[PDB]
């Protein structure tokens, strides 16, 4: 055979229906694939429902003496089972797609994959992270990847790597048991591969066994088949994910006071297993959670964590954009800890102001102690502007900059560059926004219109070639050679963008004659288009004889 | 017996009777507690009705020879006739609940303790604190707990600890004479609890006499048999209580000025009793007042409440968060001196944004060396917002509040509350408001209509049952079950609130077809309707097609 | 004879006739002056035109045998020839009043002074000390008045004064020699006049020999027959005036570099006679100067001058104005180093907004190191307002004071003055602004209409009589006492401003009735009328029914 599902299964009759359908339904033959379902002992119509997909499914149905608590089991008793060239574990809550099987069986035999990730979709909202699956790569590793950031067995993994290497699931460890699954297959398997042409797979306590899979994970990294430089790098991405996104990440400001102790000790073996020269590679703001989980010193560790969630130190000082923490009088100093990083998560912007928010992913700082402004530097160095916040919300910083306030001040330079400066105390910081951000939520070289002094300049906002990074382009054009203004029907105005797009703030609007004006309702219809829905019809002699055109703030003289 | 409820009576005709039917409804066994009632000579028929409770209750009626002047002596007297292992001190207007007796027995076996603190609640709004409640702690110190935040003598004492040592209500002194009992009998308990399992108590001159108990504490203090360093720990958390909730606080701005000397006087030879040692660990603010007090300079003293009122200051410098003060001409130096009370004097909000005015009544620094901040803080504390200073005058800040700058970040949570950050160059200050205003000039409910991607929303302001303090409520609507929209006469829509009252921008407003616009005008005729008076007149069967509704800088649609 | 004028030629053909004549035209009687012209051995023909006027003054003509290269020699040689009571020097190309001989006779009669300063005026583009000459006075020292800032020997000295004390110019020192005179004169008179009642005198290489003659005038005030305390002030204000305006100013930014150290070496000579305890007495700026001078140090005194030219300090902090400036990694600091220049380069304003930019021409710290709010402070100072920046473009700030937010605030005083306050750290700039500007964009009192509490008021900006500065002046006003209302054809309204002019934000506009709206343009066509252009026409009977009237942001109830 070819696959060899694998189902663990406990009280699942409500939604066991939703993943024998798919294995049904899937475009692929039926002798070249089994379902092995192992029951962790149920108390309701599980099996009976399994057993409605015998003719229609080459079935391997087993049940457990009695309930193990967990899929490791049920998967391990499936995995012996299993005669096909691949495995594929799907939880009883789970369903794939129709052609799942087809995709997998074709890209196994033109790379021959050992290890292959195919993209997750998340249905009733359930994540199911997607930093790995933007593209298709037939070859990664836990370097040049992100396959290090998702752990779950839901992928396809070959029966003879974990079989010859025994790959099991941790039976007595009932605590995130699939993390040391994965991982001894990245590290056993000899090429890993990632599938994101579709939707594939859909989804729906002490903590000793949890600290002791972590252990185990960091051991398998340290003695498995590669480089020495290489061992501690992909240690370190691991480290830099467990203390970012785990249950570890705040627990000294959550986990009841009494169980703190039972963490830190349970956790400090765990570190402990970390050889100290990994310290330097993981991120820069763990390494104190590193020092004080190798002494198991809880209180200083829970000082370090509350001495970020507010932002306040016993004593510091800034060199570049890293500090030097020392959280308590006697404690060493962590230095090199961190310019802070910037990403525009939103940039919005017409003929009136502009809107964007810029927000600081990595700032170990704490939010209210530091001044931000956000930096318009001319390309000559000479002249700037510096406007201020208009609103932020933990570290989203949100600025307006209104046209009106800034029209004065751009034909000084046609090459305006965007920086975000940031300030603590008397040290500023000159970060270069632009890099980092979100999709570019318009089309290349679409502009604003700004009227100064009888004349029309456009604000081309665009990002330059070096480092990708955003600058403001002010220069004069001519209006009649740029957005042409036509009489659509007998109550409409269209302003069509000629060589680019021209966006406006939409809302009311109003055109003006030598002796007479009309009220109308602006809105942009498409990207290089506006439309001017007007309350009384406008005859095409009186087209000709449009004097003004305002907007709900700005105004155009023709 | 257990307990010996001691009970001084007074003219209690009126409201006795509350008592003693809580004491024979306890659910506790009759031969363990008995009522120790000494009446202080009443001119009315009080006696009559405690006599009526000796069947159900084993009680001892007695009767001064005349009026002592306060519960003082009648405790004494009951003192010695109390003859059950433990006593309790309940005043004639309160009364206990029905598990009083039978929850301290079983927790007084649990722990042996000396004095029994229990849970007080008021009744027709009396305080009773409730610091010290806030948990069921078997023993507890005057340096690890809020006991020392009350000395009632409503509390649960050993006999033999009281008696023992000859802790009794001093007669003589009428002014606090309950302070020195439960200090004498804090100090000399080997163990000291408080049960806040429920709710237990139900509570409803010159100063010759007043200081005077406030010198045998200070005695008592340092004479108790604790470490020395333990002394003047005591002895300074209860400088700063005293100094901060009883007469002391700003009594040189309230008592008239023929008798500050009078009152300079008492309180000297109280604060000579404490040590200039002691005053290291006081308040730093107390200290000048310390200072004065031992010189008896009146003159001076005033001084300093009278600075620490308006923020005036004869010579001042701030180092780091404390400042420096010189009160006078010829004065020493009070150094490392350290939040603003806060009034809402104005509070106005609409569709668009929101207007309120936060007047700073009493700060210990004058305007200009400083900064504040309006701060939206989430229940959950993981979000917060911060609106910067729109504009000041004085001492009057006042914010505008941009809906659209701030509707992306609402939806992460549903209640915010309104805090207020004040940051003089580092350590900042928080100060909840919304308690202290003035008239909320709108109706309770009154929400405002937000659009954000095709949904509608509610900003509801209301304010917290706990505290009085405002706070923004943040949900989901719908508009056809929240908002109608009616036709008057031609020319009019008629918006009108259903459930609750919304607020617009009054102004422009205009109302849009698929292919005809309407301008109009927005006045707010009451508080949960809104004319919408256009421009010309728009049919029945026109009405029931309007795409989108816009305000003065909104957008709706439809 | 009472006076011997000396002059020193040199190839002076060319304009000797013009100061011949002055001679000549004297108001004085020949008998009583001489003419003592000493030739700097000239090659073309000017002593012979000067032996055209033997006949008409009293001439002694001599001739050097070769020329000395200044004045200096050929002045000695004729003030030995002077038998005059006294003497007056008049450069070749220079000339004198009328009436200098005889107003000077009469002022010497009544006053008997030693040394008597003439006031100057300089011809042809020349300046000429004039700060001295602002009033006649019989006594100046050097200390009540401003002698010693003009120290050229174009003045009337006694000259026994000069013989007596051995007075000559320097001959061997060809740079400065005649600021050496005059200093020894000064020090040795007996009484110092300045005579102001008309302008009597027209007026048309290596530094060791600048910096020797300089280190002789130190030595000789510091030897003077006066007060200890009064040659250290006197020195004092030497050094203000030489480093602020002579050739060592600025020195170490204009010499070419190879030459540097030989002229801080005569510098450091001069300024190593200059006890170091009269640093303290010279303006602070200079103190850092002195300093490195007298170490002969060129490297630190090159970063000082650049230092305060760039505005860029390697360390400092502000205290109360002043500047603690450490120039250089491990030099002292100085402190208490000594407002900056303000400019209005914009004002606009209507009855929405007032927009107004704030130019920093001069300021001893760079852009983005302060802070600047606008400040409105009435004139009996009890009430304050503080407007935020809305942006800056270098030194360039804007600040939009929206009339919504200062409304309520307004009232309070009728006189509100603007400031521009300057923060740095905690040092504090109340810059009182108006007094520099660009032209004022309006007619003088021109207004803005306010509308609160159903009552109307004007905010008029004015400039003031004493130092023409700007404030804001708030007062009620009657609508109908100040501004007309009329319909001009069927679509167009006009305000006009009767008393004054009042200008609107220019855009949408609308008129409101009992039961109808029209919209409108509203545009400014002159500066006190106001057109609003709209949208259809209204009858005369509802123009008068007009109940409310409505700008692009403000309504106003009529």
């Amino acid at each position: 055979m070819k696959f060899s599902v694998i189902v663990p299964t406990y009280n699942s009759e409500k939604y066991i229906t939703e993943l024998l359908n798919s294995l049904a339904k899937q475009d692929f033959p039926k002798t070249e694939f089994e379902v092995v379902v192992v029951d962790d002992c149920s108390t309701d119509q599980t099996l009976q429902i399994v057993e409605k997909y015998r003719n229609k499914l080459n079935l391997k149905v087993s049940q457990l003496e009695t309930n193990s608590g967990g899929p490791g089991k049920p998967r391990n008793v499936a995995l012996k089972q299993a005669e096909g060239e691949f495995v594929l574990f799907v939880d009883s809550d789970d369903y794939i797609n129709k052609e799942t099987l087809k995709d997998a069986a074709a890209f196994i035999d033109e790379h021959h994959s050992d290890v292959l990730l195919i993209k997750m979709k998340g249905v009733n909202g359930r994540g199911v992270p997607q930093s790995m699956f933007k593209e298709t790569a037939p070859e990664v590793t836990l370097l040049n990847s992100r396959i290090i950031y998702t752990l779950s067995p839901t992928k396809i993994y070959r029966t003879a790597l974990l079989k010859d290497n025994d790959i099991y699931f941790p039976e007595e460890l009932k605590s995130a048991e699939d993390q040391l699954f994965t991982m001894k297959a990245y590290l056993n398997a000899n090429r890993i591969s990632v599938l994101s042409d579709k939707a594939y797979y859909y989804a729906t306590v002490s903590p000793e066994d949890f600290y002791e899979v972590m252990r185990l994970i960091a051991v398998e990294i340290l003695n498995a088949d590669l480089e020495e430089a290489h061992k501690d790098q992909i240690l370190a991405e691991f480290l830099n994910r467990h203390f970012s996104f785990s249950r570890t990440n705040g627990f000294s400001l959550k986990v009841k006071l009494e169980e703190q102790p039972q963490w830190i000790n349970a956790l400090g073996d765990f570190i402990q297993a970390v050889p100290e020269r990994v310290d330097a590679l993981v991120m820069s703001k763990l390494r104190p959670l590193l020092h004080y989980a190798r002494a198991k010193d809880i209180d200083n560790y829970r000082t370090v964590e509350e001495s970020y969630r507010q932002g306040q130190y016993y004593r510091f000082d800034i060199v570049d954009g890293k500090l030097n923490i020392q959280f308590n009088e006697g404690e060493p100093y962590f230095e090199g800890i961190d310019k802070p990083k910037v990403k525009m998560t939103a940039f919005k912007f017409d003929n009136h102001k502009i809107v964007t928010e810029l927000t600081l992913n990595e700032f170990m700082i704490g939010e209210g102690h530091y001044d931000v402004r956000l930096k318009l530097h001319s390309r000559n160095k000479k002249h700037t502007m510096y406007v201020p916040l208009s609103v932020n919300a933990n570290k989203q910083y949100r600025f307006n900059i209104m046209l009106e306030d800034i029209k004065a001040y751009l034909p000084k330079e046609k090459i305006w560059d965007v920086f975000l400066e940031v300030q603590i105390g008397t040290e500023v910081f000159e970060v270069r926004v632009g890099n980092q951000r979100n999709k570019y939520a318009y089309t290349a070289e679409t502009s604003a219109l700004i009227h100064l002094n009888n004349d029309f300049y456009r604000l081309t906002p665009y990002f330059t070639k070096d480092f990708n990074n955003i600058s403001l382009y002010f220069t004069a054009i001519t209006l009649t050679d740029s957005i042409s203004m036509k009489l659509k029907g007998k109550n409409k105005i269209i302003l069509t963008g000629l060589d680019r797009g021209y966006v406006f703030e939409e809302g009311m609007a109003s055109v003006v004659l030598k002796d007479d004006m009309i009220m109308g309702m602006l809105s942009q219809t498409s990207e290089n288009e506006v439309e001017i829905l007007l309350s009384k019809d406008i005859k095409k002699r009186d087209f000709k004889n449009i004097v003004k055109l305002n907007t709900a703030h700005m105004t155009y003289s023709l």
